[PDB]
């Protein structure tokens, strides 16, 4: 895999359709552990939610509230500025993210496929309706709840006071619209993804470990068509040798240059 910025820029100057796949590394420079005695694998499951809907909500309230505090970094801003600039030229730029933090959106990204959901979306467990939700707090019973520090315990909010569906006559319990461990990704989103990968002529893979499916396989799918894929990561990954470029470093340094 090459590290030639100049050779990358030749492709970038001419690309009609850029796909940018992002993961958690893209938000590292925005300052985005354990929450109380648990890690994500113990909370972000349907079984956890079924057993303690209040505790899973405290956890999601806390993450939503922390986000309000976080700012997109130079990486997220370079990606958003790119889309705005090319779009004045009829050139397409889309972001396919694994992240649920919505910092791409806060940076000004408009073409965004969020394959794992969003902290800022809800789904009704009764009627299935999805909606956006930016309210701090999401419900008054969660106000001040979710503190991760030692000495905090379960709020034990009765389920009828947790977020509820406003559809007429529904009244159901809402959950975060995020893909939990064990759950399938939405088939409709994956078709939109397949369409973007098939049609792109330059692909960037940014801050992802490239080992978690199905996103692990997106950039290799593109590189297999003979399209250049550029990886932007602090380290090599197991997929690195499948790609045309590798640009090592924090993406807040390397992206503003590559996408200038
Ligand atoms: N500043 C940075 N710039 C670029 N890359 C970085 C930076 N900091 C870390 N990275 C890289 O980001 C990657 C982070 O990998 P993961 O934490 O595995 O995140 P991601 O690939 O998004 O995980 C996939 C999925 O796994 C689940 O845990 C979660 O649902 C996530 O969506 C690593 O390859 C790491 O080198
Ligand atoms: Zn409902």
């Amino acid at each position: 895999p090459s590290s030639s910025m100049a050779d990358f820029r030749k492709f970038f100057a001419k690309a009609k359709h850029i796909v940018i796949i992002s993961g958690a590394g893209v938000s590292a420079e925005s300052g985005v552990g354990y929450w109380r005695k648990w890690q994500a694998q113990d909370l972000a499951t349907p079984l956890a939610f079924a057993h303690n809907p209040s505790r899973v909500w405290e956890f999601y309230h806390y993450r939503r509230e922390v986000m309000g505090s976080k700012e997109p970094n130079a990486g997220h801003r370079a990606i958003a500025e790119c889309e705005t600039r090319l779009g004045k030229q009829g050139r397409r730029v889309v972001v396919i993210t694994q992240n649920i933090d919505e910092l791409h959106r806060k940076a000004g990204t408009k073409n965004l496929l969020e394959i794992h959901g969003s902290l800022f979306k809800t789904r009704c467990t009764s009627c299935g309706v999805v909606a956006e939700n930016y309210k701090s707090p999401i419900c008054p019973a969660l106000s001040g709840k979710g503190a991760p520090e030692p000495g905090t315990q379960d709020a034990s909010i009765p389920v009828e006071k947790l977020p509820r569906c406003e559809e007429a006559g529904c009244g159901g319990l809402l959950r975060p619209h995020v893909v939990w461990f064990g759950e399938n990704l939405d088939p409709a989103i994956l078709e939109e993804v397949d369409r973007e990968l098939a049609h792109c002529d330059l692909c960037l893979v940014v801050g992802t470990s490239s080992v978690v499916y199905p996103a692990a396989m997106f950039a290799p799918q593109v590189a297999a068509r003979g399209v250049p894929v550029a990886e932007f990561n602090t380290e090599t990954t197991p997929a690195t040798n499948r790609f045309r470029f590798h640009f090592q470093g924090p993406c807040g340094t390397t992206l503003p240059e590559a996408l200038a």
